[PDB]
């Protein structure tokens, strides 16, 4: 399961790529 994150991805989460929604950029953390 996925998530766009705005700083850091959660302990239980690894980074798996990037999001861009309305101009911002996230990061795109799955568990």
């Amino acid at each position: 399961v996925c998530s766009c994150r705005l700083v850091f991805c959660r302990r239980t989460e690894l980074r798996v790529g990037n999001c861009l929604i309305g101009g911002v950029s996230f990061t795109y953390c799955c568990t």
